[PDB]
């Protein structure tokens, strides 16, 4: 049974609610982005209307084989009427094709569902500026002050300089980047660009990247592993055993691996600056964990909410424990009292 926080009151609408069978009274199923916890339950046998971005719609069609007649892509930043309700999709600054949804209820209530997002000051000048929001369904993944991480720009800077130094020292070194879903493509694309290489990867991963409307992509990626000095692998294979094995595969073309694991937050963030980060090393293999987040830091989340001034907040993440729920409600009250709404 569908939880309350995936339902939009006063509508026939649900959000990211595909694993509950037929939801009673739902006339349209919205999908914020193509990550598995959110699409869980969709397949080629789905027969209700799905509303999403163009990119999410490319992945539904090609990866999950949802039939075209049930895919309803919408442009961003555009007022659209769905089953007699005005909606807008806004960029979520999460993975490719990820959206926030603004719903304009017939009784005059306005609701924003953030899906998954990384709040940014640029959102203060979207169509959100133009009117008041009564309810906010919030991505609360990192809603605690211990969750600090650097900007995406500083993290990419650190990775580019690290890779460039290593491969300029040893032209026979290979760079490997782990992946398990879309998102974080900047990590591998930036490193390949500085090394003047294409990124090599499996056929299934190449297919996924081909759905993403990235400019000049045929120039950046390939399935020819042996022509490439940046390889993508599944995240699970980014360990000493997995990498030793992969090094064998290239047929003595390479004598050193430098590998990156983009994680979200890790408790090394409560001590270490990005400048200061060091790998784990075993012989000719080094592994860097780098804190590339596609979710709001605590500070970025607080800033967005105190700017938005919602009348009520409904968390969509960390909702399964009483201790979590109680922590989150405390911070919402602090923020409201400090800003005065
Ligand atoms: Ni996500």
């Amino acid at each position: 049974t569908c939880p309350f926080y995936k339902k939009i009151p006063g509508t026939g609408f649900t959000v990211d609610a595909f694993q509950y069978g037929v939801v009673e009274g739902c006339t349209a199923y919205f999908l914020t982005h193509f990550h598995s916890d959110h699409y869980a339950g969709l397949s080629k046998h789905f027969t209700f209307p799905v509303y999403c971005s163009e990119i999410t719609g490319n992945l539904l069609k090609n990866k999950l084989h949802v039939q075209e007649q049930y895919i309803h892509p919408l442009p961003l930043d555009t007022e659209c009427i769905v089953n007699g309700v005005k909606v807008v999709l806004l960029d979520a600054n999460h993975c490719p094709g990820a959206v926030m949804i603004l719903f304009y209820l017939p009784n005059g209530t306005v609701i924003l569902h953030t899906g998954d997002f990384r709040a940014d000051p640029s959102m203060e000048r979207s169509l959100l500026a133009d009117q008041k929001v009564h309810m906010l369904y919030l991505d609360t993944t990192y809603c605690s002050p211990e969750y600090t991480f650097p900007s995406q720009q500083e993290v990419i800077r650190f990775a580019i300089n690290t890779a460039f130094e290593a491969v300029t020292l040893n032209p026979h070194a290979l760079v490997v980047c782990g992946t398990y879903s879309i998102g974080k493509e900047k990590v591998f694309l930036a490193i390949a660009d500085v090394l003047g290489s294409k990124v090599g990867m499996s056929q299934e991963k190449y297919k996924t990247l081909q759905c993403l409307n990235i400019p000049e992509i045929n120039s950046l990626i390939t399935t020819d592993m042996c022509s490439s000095l940046v390889h993508l692998l599944p995240m699970m294979q980014i360990n000493f055993k997995g990498l030793q094995s992969h090094l064998k595969k290239c047929g003595g073309k390479y004598n050193q691996i430098l590998a990156f694991r983009p994680t979200g937050w890790t408790h090394s963030n409560k001590f270490t600056r990005i400048a200061d980060v060091i790998p784990q090393t075993k012989g000719n293999i080094s592994i860097y964990g780098i804190p590339y987040s596609e979710h709001s830091s605590y500070l970025e989340m607080k800033r967005f909410v105190q700017w938005l001034k919602p009348q009520k907040i409904i968390p969509t993440v960390n909702v399964g424990t009483w201790k979590s729920r109680s922590t989150m409600e405390k911070y919402f009250r602090e923020w409201k009292l400090e800003a005065g709404y």
